[PDB]
């Protein structure tokens, strides 16, 4: 039905592209109605992009899209960011739209939700992608690297903070964190470094209000056990002369502003402190936001007691900050008939030599008259009011220059701690954006040219080394090309020799005698006008020097103090007064001397030499890194929330290489695996795949590739690994995971109905002994059967019944089907088995009454025998024969009245008969008859003993 809608995406000026339903189509026109409006258009074919359905709205990752162009992935980040969602993968890497609002998603309960989750498990977010890069290094035992691209305010320094931040909280020990929810010393000081940096090295430019005025690579160093042991900062070409000269709208270093708005009456008198307007160097005055610099001074205040530093550490910071100031209120003059420079108020120079524990007298002739060293002697010379302006803010530059550098030096003190970093760490680059300005110096230059070389790696990572690891493996590939390689650009800045770069173009220039800015401009017009990244400047039309393309777009540079701004130079004199110096800040800042003196090409490193040597040490670091890609982008160029721009995002989008790098993810094989463990991870997928001892990588995984009868173009054997499209490897760990349920469900179930059968025939036999005490024993099992074995096991019918149900619904394909092992039937079996726990203790009660009833019916028995034993043998007593007359008809008549023994006779053959009566009908052991009858036969014989006492009794008697 939405296909019936027939919708495209057609070019629209204002809105980058829009939807349109496909009117009619041709083979080189093509008929539109726009959405929005109605309006009807013409236009060629090729310019129709096909749009994606509503189901792939708001896609959390683009490489998933069916239709993949320019327009469904500016739609696709459009919505999400219109939703408040920044965030969106892109394949193998991620894409942020600074917002510029603040927006709840950064709090400690959504880090928590990220732990340990994987990056299609949870929503697109820094958190994820930090998450990937540390459980990278946790597992493949490997240094890893996080690089926020990005222009000028793009996001590039709130993104890299939110590194920290994730790291900081996850991956600190149980030492430094001793006591739960307090933070410990390295967690506090590690997130209190940045904005210590960002007080010293960030102002505002036009472009940002927060601008980086220098680069950074920080190192987090973590121990075997995957747990922050310490970090390591470098820092890359501060803007030094922006403590010097700002333009337009724009402000110097920020703690400028803080300390001159946010000191106390004591500290401004302490530290010499005057109002804004005072300064020369505060080229725009007073604080564009005031008030706030007294919080924001106090907080600066706060996190440098967080870190190590002392108050005298503090103070001689504030000090130097204040000194780098006082250099600019030095009013130079010439004399009245010679350019001599002159001091006519030394007013400044008193408090400058305070602040930086010097001579007055020795700084002012070292400033307007420095001796010079030439064939073993000293010679004073004069120096212009403009010489000796340069030197002042050389000087003041360098001096601002050295603090940055010490403040590092010093948060690695801290921060920097136990070498047993095992055998990792986690960079996170955060260098200074591409910049455009009405005016593009040196300084524009350097950071352009950074950020040309960081897209670049992109480029080389992307696309460079994907293609040559697939021909490193053999596998069938033909080479793709997505006209992504900056070399031309790269090369045209940097080329040491041979035709040689504009870095190059610039340090022979300045090391020949007669040089000046102007003869720079006309050798690198002349040298290089020729190279497709550069332009000479047109006539009517070009106020700059010169351009050069850049990847981002075409930037106009005025070579103006560039020959200087390389070279660095400084004063000879000055600087050996400052390594001198009193003061304990400023000599150690001043400790190193080895610069340009006041004076082949020479011997002595220019900024463009040193800077290239750095950018090339940092790309060798990260060369032996796994990297981690955030593209941060910006909407508009107005600073303003809820409003994205377009024609701005499209052009970031494509300076960038987004769609190419999608593209590569869905036209290459993105994940690899090892084939021992591809082996041991899905071998509960093809149980018989490989037979015993195969003793073989690739062909165990071909096997089994085989048996899983995956598509061939799924994956390719390669001579180590296999490679596999986006998703295989994704969906084989679900289907992994759901053979590990269904085994561990199946032996447990097994073992359960094995248990229950065995117990049931248990219960199921009756024979219980014949023995009161033997039916006291299945009575006295039963009952602690009943309250030992049986409720363990009655849990496992509910814990495997929930089980199942659970292993049902995760099958997102084919359901489990079991024999005679369903759920149901596990109860059915169970109700069995309970119904013959009834059926054994109900016939154990019938039993004990029986039991009962013979043990009675055998005492009453054995009772009457053990009287009749005991008075026939009683009985014995009947021997005696001693009488005389008188005695005999006595002991006669006492025999007669023994002849109503037959009265007991009677009841005892009676009692016994309904003993052996009442017997007979429940069970029997009759040999008592058998006894009875003897001892009724013993009866006949003492019945004998009767005629045999009264007839040996019977005597003559009367004569
Ligand atoms: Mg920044």
């Amino acid at each position: 039905e939405w296909t019936a809608r027939r919708l495209v995406w057609v070019p629209s000026e204002l809105h980058g592209f829009e939807a349109a339903a496909l009117r009619d189509e041709g083979e080189e026109e093509a008929e539109v109605e726009l959405a929005e409006s109605g309006r009807r258009l013409r236009l060629p074919r090729d310019q129709i992009q096909r749009m994606n359905p509503p189901k792939f709205s708001k896609a959390e990752d683009m490489a998933e899209l069916t239709c993949l162009n320019e327009a469904s992935v500016l739609h696709n980040l459009r919505e999400r960011y219109y939703s408040g969602l920044i965030y969106t993968y892109s394949g193998l890497f991620c894409v942020v739209i600074n917002p510029y609002k603040q927006l709840p998603i950064y709090t400690e309960a959504i880090v928590e939700m990220y732990r340990g989750k994987k990056r299609h498990e949870v929503p697109p977010h820094v958190y994820a992608v930090t998450e990937g890069a540390y459980r990278s290094m946790l597992q493949d035992r490997e240094d890893q690297s996080i690089l926020c691209t990005g222009e000028s305010g793009a996001g590039k320094t709130e993104n890299t903070k939110k590194v920290i931040q994730y790291l900081a909280h996850v991956a600190s020990s149980p030492k430094g964190r001793k006591e739960p929810g307090v933070p410990g010393e390295l967690e506090r000081q590690l997130l209190q470094a940045n904005p210590i940096l960002e007080a010293f090295g960030n102002a505002k430019t036009v472009k940002n209000d927060n601008s980086s005025r220098f680069g950074k690579f920080i190192r987090i160093n973590f121990d075997v056990a995957g747990y922050i042991v310490g970090a390591n900062i470098e820092t890359y070409l501060l803007e030094k002369s922006r403590a010097i000269r700002q333009a337009k709208d724009e402000c110097s270093f920020h703690i400028f502003y803080q300390l001159l708005g946010g000191a106390g009456e004591q500290l401004k008198a302490d530290l010499l402190l005057e109002p804004c307007s005072h300064y020369r160097f505060l080229t725009n005055g007073p604080s564009s936001s005031p008030g706030q610099e007294r919080e924001l001074f106090q907080e600066t205040l706060e996190s440098l007691r967080v870190l190590g530093f002392s108050h005298e550490e503090i103070i001689s910071m504030l000090r130097m900050v204040s000194a780098v100031l006082q250099f600019g209120n030095i009013a130079l003059k010439r004399e009245r008939n010679t350019d001599q420079a002159t001091m006519p108020d030394n007013t400044a120079a008193q408090k400058l030599c305070r602040l930086l524990g010097l001579g007055v007298t020795d700084f002012s002739r070292a400033l307007l008259t420095p001796r010079i060293k030439v064939g073993r002697d000293y010679v004073q010379k004069a120096q212009t009011k403009e010489q000796a302006d340069f030197a002042l803010e050389a000087l003041a530059k360098a001096t601002y220059e050295r603090l940055f550098r010490w403040l590092v030096l010093r948060l690695n003190r801290a921060l920097d701690r136990s070498p047993r970093q095992g055998a990792s760490f986690l960079g996170i680059l955060d260098i200074a954006g591409f910049e455009i300005f009405q005016l593009n110096s040196f300084e524009q230059l350097c950071i352009n040219y950074t950020n040309e070389k960081l897209q670049q790696l992109f480029n080389h990572t992307m696309f460079v080394l994907e293609q040559e690891e697939y021909q490193r493996e053999g596998i069938p590939w033909t080479f793709l090309d997505f006209g992504l390689d900056l070399q031309p650009c790269i090369d045209l800045i940097e080329r040491p020799a041979n035709p040689p770069g504009l870095l190059a173009l610039l340090d022979e220039e300045c090391w020949f005698p007669k040089a000046t800015d102007k003869s720079f401009v006309e050798k690198v017009a002349q040298e290089q006008g020729g190279h497709p990244k550069f332009q000479r400047p047109r006539h009517l039309r070009d106020q700059a020097d010169f351009s050069v393309l850049h990847y981002a777009g075409k930037v106009d540079y005025k070579a103006n103090e560039w020959l200087m701004k390389n070279m660095d130079p400084l004063n000879d004199n000055v600087a050996a007064l400052l390594h001198q110096s009193t003061d304990r800040l400023t000599a150690e800042i001043w400790k190193d001397v080895e610069g340009i003196v006041g004076l082949r090409r020479g011997m002595f490193r220019t900024v463009g030499q040193l800077y290239k040597e750095s950018l090339s040490r940092l790309m060798a670091t990260l060369s032996n890194t796994n990297p981690s890609f955030v593209r941060c982008i910006v909407p508009n160029h107005e600073k303003r929330a809820g409003k994205l721009e377009p024609r701005l995002v499209l052009d970031q989008l494509r300076c960038n290489g987004v769609l190419e790098g999608i593209r590569i993810c869905r036209q290459g094989f993105p994940n690899r695996i090892l084939f021992q463990e591809f082996r041991q991870r899905y071998e509960i997928l093809t149980p018989n795949a490989i037979p015993k001892g195969f003793m073989d990588g690739k062909q165990a995984c071909e096997k089994m590739i085989q048996a899983l009868e995956l598509d061939p173009n799924l994956y390719r054997v390669g001579q180590s690994k296999i490679f596999f499209r986006a998703g295989v490897l994704a969906q084989l760990e679900e289907e992994r995971a759901s053979e590990q349920t269904k085994s561990d469900y199946l032996k447990r179930a097994n073992e359960l109905v094995q248990w229950i059968n065995d117990k049931q025939a248990s219960l199921e036999s009756r024979d219980f002994g014949d023995s009161i005490e033997s039916v006291q024993s299945f009575m006295n099992a039963h009952k602690e059967y009943k309250k030992t074995e049986k409720p363990p096991k009655g849990q496992e019918v509910s814990e495997l019944e929930a089980i199942y149900n659970s292993l049902q619904t995760k099958l997102r394909e084919p359901f489990v089907a079991p024999a005679g092992l369903t759920p149901n039937e596990i109860d059915s079996t169970w109700s069995a088995l309970e119904k013959a726990e009834q059926e054994h203790a109900e016939a154990l009660r019938i039993e004990l009454k029986r039991q009962k009833k013979i043990a009675v019916l055998l005492q009453k028995y054995n009772r009457i025998l053990k009287k009749l034993e005991n008075w026939a043998t009683t009985k014995s007593v009947y021997l005696g024969s001693n009488e005389t007359g008188d005695s005999i008809t006595a002991v006669q008549a006492k025999l007669k009245n023994l002849e109503a023994f037959d009265g007991e006779c009677q009841s005892l053959e009676g009692q016994s008969n309904s003993d052996l009566l009442s017997i007979l009908a429940q069970l029997t052991e009759l040999n008592y008859n058998g006894v009875p009858e003897l001892t009724e036969r013993k009866d006949t014989f003492f019945a004998q003993q009767w005629t045999g006492v009264k007839s040996s009794a019977e005597t003559y008697k009367n004569t």
